[PDB]
C-alpha cells in the first residue's frame, strides 16, 4: 500500500495473509474471509502454484512477524480459479480458496459480506484498500498491515486512462487524480473494503495496475458484485 497507515488488531478482520510454504515460505497474496471455509482472492495469485499443498492462509495477522513455527493456519483443500481467467489485465481475476476447516470467527477474524442484492446502483464513497504490499514500486513487503482511503473512479475515467486494456463493466477502478495512494506489489487478492450504511462490503478485489500510486493510473480491481452468482455458486 502507497501512502497508507498502519492498521491495528482486529480493524481489518477479513483480511487474511496467503503463503507459499516452497522453495521458501513467505507472503504470496491477500484474500478476504466471506464464509465459515472460504476465502476470496485474486486467481493471478496462482501463477505457477503446483497443488494446494504448498499453501497455507493465516487469518488474524497484523504483522507477518508474528507469523512462527507455533502460529495456526489453515490448509487448502481446493483452490477453484474462474474458467475464463487467463491474465489480470484480460479480467476474471476471481479464485476461491476452501480451507481445510472451518473458522471459528473472532473480533480478530470475521467473514465480510459481498455487495447487497438491491444494492447494484449503490454509490460507494468510502472504500480502502489493505495489504502488506510495497509502499512504493521498488520495495519489499511490509510487516504491518497497511490500509489507504481510494476514491472509486468511473469506468469510463478508468478506460481513458488504460486505451491499451479492455477495461470492463466486470473491473472497478480506484485512484486520485494526482495519485499519492494505492495499492502496490503484494496487496494482489486482498479486499477493496467499502462501508455502506455501516455495514463493508467486499467491493473489489485488489488485481493490477501499470504501477503503484501515479497520477491518472488508478488501480483496478475485480468488480465483485459483477461474480456474485458465480460466488454463491461455487460456495453452495
Ligand atoms: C501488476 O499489478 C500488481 C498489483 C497492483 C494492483 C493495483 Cl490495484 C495497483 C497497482 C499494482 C501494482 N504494481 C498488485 C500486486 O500485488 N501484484 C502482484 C502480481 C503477482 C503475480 C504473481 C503472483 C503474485 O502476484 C505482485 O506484484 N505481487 C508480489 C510482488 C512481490 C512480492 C515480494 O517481493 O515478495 C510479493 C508479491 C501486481
Amino acid at each position: 500500500i502507497v501512502g497508507g497507515t498502519a492498521s491495528v488488531r482486529g480493524e481489518w478482520p477479513w483480511q487474511v495473509t496467503l503463503h507459499t510454504t516452497s522453495p521458501t515460505q513467505r507472503h504470496l497474496c491477500g484474500g478476504s474471509i466471506i464464509g465459515n471455509q472460504w476465502i476470496l482472492t485474486a486467481a493471478h495469485c496462482f501463477y505457477g502454484v503446483e497443488s494446494p499443498k504448498i499453501l497455507r492462509v493465516y487469518s488474524g495477522i497484523l504483522n507477518q512477524s508474528e507469523i512462527k513455527e507455533d502460529t495456526s493456519f489453515f490448509g487448502v483443500q481446493e483452490i477453484i480459479i474462474h474458467d475464463q481467467y487467463k491474465m489480470a489485465e484480460s479480467g476474471y481475476d476471481i479464485a476461491l480458496l476452501k480451507l481445510e476447516t472451518t473458522v471459528n470467527y473472532t473480533d480478530s477474524q470475521r467473514p465480510i459480506s459481498l455487495p447487497s442484492k438491491g444494492d447494484r446502483n449503490v454509490i460507494y464513497t468510502d472504500c480502502w484498500v489493505t495489504g502488506w504490499g510495497y509502499r512504493k514500486l521498488r520495495d519489499k513487503i511490509q510487516n504491518t498491515l497497511q490500509k489507504a482511503k481510494i476514491p472509486l473512479v468511473t469506468n469510463e475515467e478508468c478506460q481513458k486512462r488504460y486505451r491499451g486494456h479492455k477495461i470492463t463493466h466486470k473491473m472497478i477502478c480506484a485512484g486520485y487524480r494526482e495519485g499519492g495512494k494505492d495499492a502496490c506489489k503484494g496487496d494482489s487478492g486482498g479486499p477493496l473494503s467499502c462501508k455502506h450504511n455501516e455495514v463493508w462490503h467486499l467491493v473489489g478485489i485488489t488485481s493490477w495496475g501499470e504501477g503503484c500510486a501515479q497520477r491518472e493510473r488508478p488501480g483496478v480491481y475485480t468488480n465483485v458484485v459483477e461474480y456474485v452468482d458465480w460466488i454463491l455458486e461455487k460456495t453452495q
